[PDB]
């Protein structure tokens, strides 16, 4: 049915325009859900017909918004899950069912990435702690708020400055009892000297590493590398990617620069020139570990997962 | 009259045996109390005279102990007190121009240097409050009765937690904990072996210092050069609290026997056994702190980085005393 047709490009426009949704893992699911329903409903002979279909599709989700690349690694995990299916069938016919039950086991994974991650916590946390945070993200609400229930700390979440998001975040987590202390996001430095250890969310991690965070974190993971305490980045596997940093400056989110400086100023808005970004490239060489749904892992070793998640290959999608 | 050689030999005696008086201050009040006897019982009519007389002795004081910096350069600042006023009153050569004037006006500068050495350890506590903010984990080390006077004092209006190492040579972090809680500071022994596991969470470093040198760097009690390198590791701010007379104005390497080595069986017990025969046993008791690891040394006159340190050489000894 076409109607197919019409979930491409609502899933498009709503990727595009607004933000939607919020929780990450819920566009991760959605994307594999348009992915099954692509991956049924549409006609191929070989499953080379359908990689190619599939990377078609990828590269027009993915160009619609590049900066929000979960969708195009679930594009490309799909793209290996196929690749791994023909290989079994191989060393023409049924391959759709086990292609079909491949995408339904990775959904299952999907779901309880969170609690995985909140299970992994209580080890990396010890009591009487100080942890930062920058923004708002569910998976370090989670993994803070759960595993407060067994130790009692600190956590000095840092107002993000355009969206202050650490104000929704900080009364999350202080619904729960855990002393959230929200600070402006300048003072980072001013108090980054009397904290334990940082706990920062993300929203990619290239293949070296280099996670991609909210604003305002490549200030944090510097003030850390200056006093060596160590970036834990609490982050499912998939929000990984094998992009590597060149990303012609398209890397970045500009987001409308309304939020910096209203619109309701004067006449001193035709000159200035002004800007806001809203992801940070941060270097692989401040963040020391790792915290995937599989489990603990050094900065480095990240690329190893790459080679064990997406092929080589279709990386260029 | 012989009772002054008699003292001086009897002191240098105590020196080059054991420790005498224990308190690093009290050590510089008897040696400036000893000088002072210098200058009330001997024969000397010059300034030059006079300054041939006390490098006469203070030779042999410094090459009795090179590691008591505190008499020595304690002598260098009368030196240079001799200096100041005969060039105030007379005044490049020194002339005997005048007389007991003159021996009248150095006794009085001797007595005003004493009263200023006696009454430091309660300006630096005076000036603790400001420093430690209340909450923190300040990381001392070793026993230094000013850290602890410090600490005890600013402990007064806040409250921190306090980690202290010990000494492993020879244990006396324990003596400085126990006289810390004593006064309740929540404080935490342990062995030096884990400053760099300890210090990750640790705000401030509060350390003294046996001698600070004139680049900054100063030669402290065994260990805390790598509680200092752990410390800019970790980029916690360093404070030495030391008093200004613990400065002796000489240069990190332009001085052989830097340490202090004291009887190995501390380090491996003569009860060992045949072992003994093929180890040599190491024990140094006072190690060098570079100068770019610290950050502000608390004196007497206030917070100075290091960078400050030189200047006060040019404001206490004089060029040519480098050398007593």
């Amino acid at each position: 049915g076409s109607e197919l047709s019409e979930r491409i490009e609502s899933f498009v426009e709503t990727l595009k325009r607004g933000g939607g949704p919020r929780s990450s893992e819920e566009m991760a699911r959605e994307t594999l859900g348009l992915l099954r329903q692509i991956i049924t409903d549409h006609r191929w002979s070989n499953a080379g017909e359908l990689m190619e279909l599939i990377r078609r599709e990828g590269r027009r989700m993915t160009a619609a918004q590049p900066s929000e690349t979960t969708v195009g690694n679930m594009v490309r995990r799909v793209l290996k899950i196929i690749r791994e299916e023909y290989g079994r069938l191989h060393g023409y016919a049924q391959l759709q069912s086990n292609i079909i039950e491949a995408i339904n086991e990775l959904l299952v994974e999907l779901e309880g990435t969170m609690e995985n991650i909140a299970a992994q916590a209580l080890e990396h946390i010890h009591s009487n702690e100080v942890i930062m945070t920058i923004g708002f993200s569910r998976t370090v609400e989670a993994f803070l708020k759960e595993a407060a229930r067994k130790r009692k700390f600190h956590v000095i979440v840092a107002e993000c400055a355009p969206f202050c998001q650490g104000h929704e975040m900080a009364v999350n987590l202080s619904k729960a009892g855990i002393e959230t202390t929200v600070m402006t996001d300048a003072a980072i430095f001013a108090v980054m000297s009397r904290v334990n250890k940082v706990i920062i969310g993300t929203k990619t991690i290239l293949a070296n590493g280099a996670l991609r965070a909210v604003t305002g974190t490549h200030t944090l993971a510097l003030a850390a590398k200056h006093h060596s305490t160590p970036l834990i980045v609490c982050a499912p596997m998939f929000k990984l990617s094998p992009q590597f940093p060149n990303e012609e400056d398209s890397f970045h989110k500009f987001v409308a620069p309304e939020e910096v400086l209203p619109f309701t100023e004067g006449d001193i808005l035709e000159k200035v020139s002004v800007h806001c970004p809203v992801f940070d490239y941060v270097p692989p060489e401040l963040i020391t570990l790792f915290i995937s749904n599989i489990g603990g892992n050094a900065p480095s070793y990240i690329y190893r997962l790459m080679s064990e998640l997406y092929h080589p290959d279709d990386h260029v999608l």
